């Protein structure tokens, strides 16, 4: 009665249709069911006013549906943000899934829009819905993908920041998976630290 | 697969079970000083079961009712007006409720509109379900239904069907759906019902 865990190979072999799906039992099921939102920045709205719900998806197949679709039908727009989070989470740190949490932070430069933002955000979400972090899976709320002109934001948010051992392996796998030189530090901050704005940082609760 | 849950279970629910749809609650005064940009407010977004019943339990205890007000529960993503894309070409079932069934209806009829929808009680075709509006009025309220295209005559009576049923309303009340189209132009003390049930 185990977990669902798919490697990367795994997934990318899923991908491109084709499957009959006989029986409705040729679809291979993800552990979680998975909701991504979009929110936008314009036309003088409420926080809530902008926080849409897209789709959801609970089947490898459907992901490569929802990703291709997503990839042809939808051009790049600074103010957005993307946001893949388990059912029943929004995608803000006011849930009762993310306030006691918090996310290890990827920032790109500007540069890297081009190059590493479509590659990094397809790896995060493999990263998730093939629960890449062992039993630590259970502490992944979502990814969230902050689209800037400073330069762009991805990032893994957990549900809980105490769980040190949960959060700096969580860290360490999707540095890995990122292909990330050992030089390039990532961190983990607390949704409670980044809320407050107090200087040019945010403070690191870990870094890998 | 549609996530379906019958009226039984959201109540049991009741003081996280994903829904179907997220939904979005708006408010509106009819005020002409604001015009319909300030008039409509938004109020909170849910897509569980109890993040439901926490939103009705709290408007509930601290609101009270205040005629020339509109309630709307719309698909996240409509704005509760006829001039929608995923509404102008459509309609709605609409209930109307005597000055006396304010005190007796109102409530009920409303609550159980809500888990109509929220439910996803219209099988397949809950898909042209585009929310529920109730007018508070002196003259009588309004409750309806808005659906998202008028010439789907399959799917609109099957919802109205459905939906005389879950109001428990007698065979001989009979209900209307009417175009928005209809509805938005003022042609005497009625508007024409494109079907009825
Ligand atoms: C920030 C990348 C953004 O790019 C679009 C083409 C618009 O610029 C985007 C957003 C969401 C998803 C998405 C799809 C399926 C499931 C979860 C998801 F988050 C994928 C992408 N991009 C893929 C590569 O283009
Ligand atoms: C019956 C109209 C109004 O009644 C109050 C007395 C108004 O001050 C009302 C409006 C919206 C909602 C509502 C709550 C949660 C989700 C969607 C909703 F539309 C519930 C009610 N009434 C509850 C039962 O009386």
């Amino acid at each position: 009665g185990a977990r669902i865990i798919y490697d990367r190979a795994f997934l990318m072999a899923c991908r491109g249709g084709g499957g009959e799906n006989l029986y409705f039992q040729g679809k291979h099921p993800l552990q979680n069911r998975w909701a991504l939102w979009f929110f936008k920045n314009d036309k003088s709205k409420t926080w809530q006013a902008n926080l849409r719900l897209i789709s959801k998806f609970d089947t490898v197949e459907d992901f490569w549906a929802l990703y291709n679709h997503i990839q042809l039908s939808s051009n790049l727009m600074p103010g957005c943000d993307y946001s893949l989070f388990k059912d029943g989470i929004e995608p803000m740190w006011e849930d009762e899934k993310n306030k006691r949490g918090g996310r290890w932070l990827i920032t790109l430069n500007k540069q890297q829009r081009r190059s590493d933002l479509n590659r990094f955000w397809l790896e995060t979400l493999l990263c998730l819905i093939g629960e890449s972090f062992d039993d630590y899976s259970d502490d992944v709320c979502g990814a969230v993908v902050n689209v800037r002109a400073k330069g762009d934001k991805i990032a893994i948010w957990t549900t809980e920041c105490e769980n040190r051992e949960a959060v700096t392996h969580i860290g360490r796998v999707y540095k890995e998976r990122l292909g990330l030189p050992p030089k390039i530090v990532i961190g983990y901050q607390s949704h409670a630290d980044t809320a407050t704005k107090s200087g040019s940082t945010t403070k690191n609760r870990f870094v890998v």
